[PDB]
Order: C-alpha cells, then structure tokens, then sequence
DNA sequence: ACTGGGAAATTCCAGTGAT
DNA sequence: ATCACTGGAATTTCCCAGT
C-alpha cells in the first residue's frame, strides 16, 4: 500500500507562533480552503483499509529532508509531532488542528537533539547531515502511516512529503498585496508616476506587472524607489497602442520574479493622450 | 572656582543606542554642529586651571532627580559604563571622539542599576530609594565630572555639568521625524487634496502633518488606519487661511509629534487659487 | 479561552566611509 | 586593502481587540 496526499496544506498566509506566545499556533488549512469554506490537509491510503495509526512530523524543505527544529502543536501532538489512530472504516483521513510552533535560532541545537532523542527522523538521515543551516521560514509535513499486515504485525508505509508551508512573516515567500494606490488611470504614452502601498516586499525581488490580452509591461523604478519594503514609487509603462481612441482597461499587480507569484489584479485604465 | 564649560554639546537626535549584541563600541556621539564634511565631537573647556587631572563622563537621567542611567558609555577609555581618562595637561580644551551609548535590555535593568551603585557611579549622590522609579530608556544626558589639583596636588572635584539630552534614533517615539517623499507639493487653497506621503517610522497614535505660514497653523486630515506600516500616510490637505486666494502662496508642511512637539524638516507646499 | 494582526524590542547584516 | 560605522531588514516579544 501507499499514501497519497488528497488535499495539500496551504503554502502561504500561516504565521508560525513562538513559545513565548503561550497560545498554540493556528490550524493549517488545505489548498482549496476558501474564506467561505474550510478544507484541511487530507491523505488517502491506497492498498489498505482497517486499523492503523499515523504520525505527522516536520522535515526540511530541501532534499536531505531531515527533521525540522520546529514543532507541530495541537491536539494529539507531543515532542513536535502529531500521532493518533486512523479510522478503520475509511481510507481518507484529514487533520483539522495542526499548528506550527517555530523555535528560536539560539535554541536550535536543543531542538535538533530532541528530534533525535524522540526518534523523529523519518528518512533516517545521519547526524552528520543535521549540522547544516536550516530554513526556519519553511517546513514540509511528513506523513508516516502504520497499517497492519495479514498476521496483524505493524507495517510502516513509505513517508510522503507535503508541499512546503511558508511563514507569512517571510517576505520572499509571502502573499503579494496591494493595499493603496494613488492613481488608477494614465496616458497610453506611459510615464505617469504612481505611489503604491503594499505588504512587505523585498526591494531586490519585486516588480509591478501590467497585463492585457496578449500584452505585458512593467512599471519603471529602482530599488531606491522601494520605501521600507511597503511602498513603491514607479512610472507606468507605455501601452501597446500609442494612439488609443478610447480608454482601455488593463490589470495591474505586484509580481515576485523569484517564484513568479502574482498579487490580486486591480483595474487600471490607459487613456487616449490627446493632451 | 575652576569650572567645566561645554564648548560643543552632543547632537541630540540622529544616533542609535546600540545593544551589546551589535558589538564592542557603539559609534561616536557627534557634536551639535557636526556635518559630513566637518565632523565635530562633544567638547569641554576647563576654565581657571591648566595641568594634570582626570575627567569622568557618565550617563544620567534626562529628568531632574539625575540618577545614574542603566545604559553604558562604551569605547576608548570606558569601563563599567563610564568614560574615564587623564586630562591633557597642556591644553584646557578637551573633546571626546569615541563615546558610544550601549543600551541595556529591559530584562537586565535591575542588574545594571546595581552595577552603577557598586561602581560608585552616582555624580549627584541620589539616594537608592529613588533608584527604582521609571527610567526613560530612550534618552540620556552626559555628565562631565572633572577633577583638578590644588597647588599641593590634592584632588579638587569640580561641579558636575550636564549636557543636553541625547535620544535613541531607533526607538519609536524618540526617532527623528522625516518626510522622505510626496506625490504632490501643490493643490487647491480650499483643501481636500489627497497626499501620499512617505516618512521614517512614526507612531500612528502620536503623529500629525502640520501646515504653517506666518500667523497660520493647520493640520492634514487622516485616520490612524491611513498610516500604512508606520512609514506612509495618506491624508487630505487642510483649507488655507484665506479661501479667496488670488495667486499662489507657499506654506511649510512637516510631521509633528504632539507628545513632545518635535518636527521634521519643512517641505514646501503651495496653495493654488481655485478655478 | 481562543484568534487575527500590528508593532515594540532585540538581533542580524550588507554596504559603506574613514583610514 | 581593513573595519568602525550606518541604516535597512529580520527575528523575537509583547499587547490589543473581539468572539
């Protein structure tokens, strides 16, 4: 038998909580979770239905896939991992209260030691590897299901990794959001100056991205024009057609080149430049 | 009575207090009239003496019961949070080029006060039962304590002299106010024009934009919600003194912190006549 | 009793200006 | 070149509001 992830966790928008915040972290939602309806990380076991248990732990994003210093917290969690029974009737199982508690950099070595001491090492990575640098802003869930064989001995199935889950404090992997913009129309000739207030971006890895049917342009600005990661002063690009007869609605959004993430689109109208 | 005179006061705003983690030495406090082309430093002159002696500089509280401050002076010839070196015998004027302010953590406050007492760092001999009230960690004063010699070489302790207060640039509340950028620097004399203004960090509960002319005083209109991550303000210009303005008039526009009434450099704004 | 989010407090660090 | 220093950014802690 083997495990497949039916509903991946949502990658973005989750805030890892420190222990100093004595409140337990949130509940990780599934990809397709919408503000209306709430999905949850969900797996399915193909090749077996009946009594079993599941352990979920955090491992690193990048390929050694060693146990992450962060902890799962929530119901049925201890020593930074979740563990509980599967339903024997169903072959689909969901996890409604998985929270991520980030540990501090100074408490790293202690955290790693606990992973080893608690035998929380799904891919049995040697301790040699586990003195590499960790990305504390990204984790993967690791599903480790145990079923019964025909004799009723526990059978451990291959661990499956989720997609990465990113801390939304991390600007390099956060959601892009335009909060306020001082102007939403401009000359088709381009070069109109726009003040745009946004959520935290990295000035070396952000652009303003105008799009239409089979068209794209970028607003002009330097890294100096990005103010304290939360504002961009830029000039609009010229529109494809230099002699518009009438206004033309296009979309304006933030774009992060590194991972090609886009923000929610906003309406911008290029106007005919007849003075 | 030989006495100490402050030739060059310390510049009050601009400089950060540094934590121990940021390293040994915390920069050099500059003089009032320090510029990029001519860097000045705090300077005293000893009137009515020449020859060998000592000078101690320590930090004291801004407010009248001048107790020793929990923060430390660090740099050349500093120990136990105070500066102490031999007075130059030849010259009567003395300046200090490596004074840095090292701020202590809130956690280590009671320990720091205990060090001040243990080291006999109490220039105004304040009783210990005053050394427990609230300290303003955002502001200190330099205390210059000069010891000269009488003709037989016995120490004569001159009166302690206080500097102007020095404020932590990094601390919100005490940071220097600055208008970095603005989308428009003109508009109707009636008001109601929307300005996107980019600024250094301000507290939205303790900030306002201040229009001033000769015998006029007005404020831009905005809510706390319009302060975006402490470094941008979207506001509406107030009405000019005279709504029957014939031809343009230039006013000053600056950030003001009501709590302590501090201001930014002024930025020109011109009220235009309404068409 | 728990949740969403802003900001103060502390730490880190890339790129300078003084030498 | 070195490295003290400058100022932006990242990390960690604290706190408010609302159900």
């Amino acid at each position: 038998p083997y495990v497949e992830i039916i509903e991946q966790p949502k990658q973005r928008g989750m805030r890892f909580r420190y222990k100093c915040e004595g409140r337990s972290a949130g509940s990780i939602p599934g990809e397709r979770s919408t503000d209306t309806t709430k999905t949850h990380p969900t797996i399915k076991i193909n090749g077996y239905t009946g009594p079993g248990t599941v352990r979920i732990s955090l491992v690193t994003k990048d390929p050694p896939h060693r146990p992450h210093p962060h902890e799962l917290v929530g119901k049925d969690c201890r020593d930074g991992y979740y563990e509980a029974d599967l339903c024997p009737d169903r072959s689909i199982h969901s996890f409604q209260n998985l929270g991520i508690q980030c540990v501090k950099k100074r408490d790293l070595e202690q955290a790693i030691s606990q992973r080893i001491q608690t035998n929380n090492n799904p891919f049995h990575v040697p301790i040699e590897e586990q003195r590499g640098d960790y990305d504390l802003n990204a984790v993967r869930l690791c599903f480790q299901v145990t079923v019964r064989d025909p004799a009723g001995r526990p059978l451990l199935l291959t661990p499956v990794l989720s997609h990465p889950i990113f801390d939304n404090r991390a600007p390099n992997t956060a959601e892009l959001k335009i909060c306020r913009v001082n102007r939403n129309s401009g000359s088709c000739l381009g070069g109109d100056e726009i003040f745009l207030l946004c959520d935290k971006v990295q000035k070396e890895d952000i652009e303003v991205y105008f799009t239409g049917p089979g068209w794209e342009a970028r607003g002009s600005f330097s890294q100096a024009d990005v103010h304290r990661q939360v504002a961009i002063v830029f000039r609009t690009p010229p529109y494809a057609d230099p002699s518009l007869q009438a206004p033309v609605r296009v979309s304006m959004q933030l774009r992060r080149p590194s991972d090609r993430e886009l923000s929610e689109p906003m309406e911008f109208q290029y106007l005919p430049d007849t003075d």
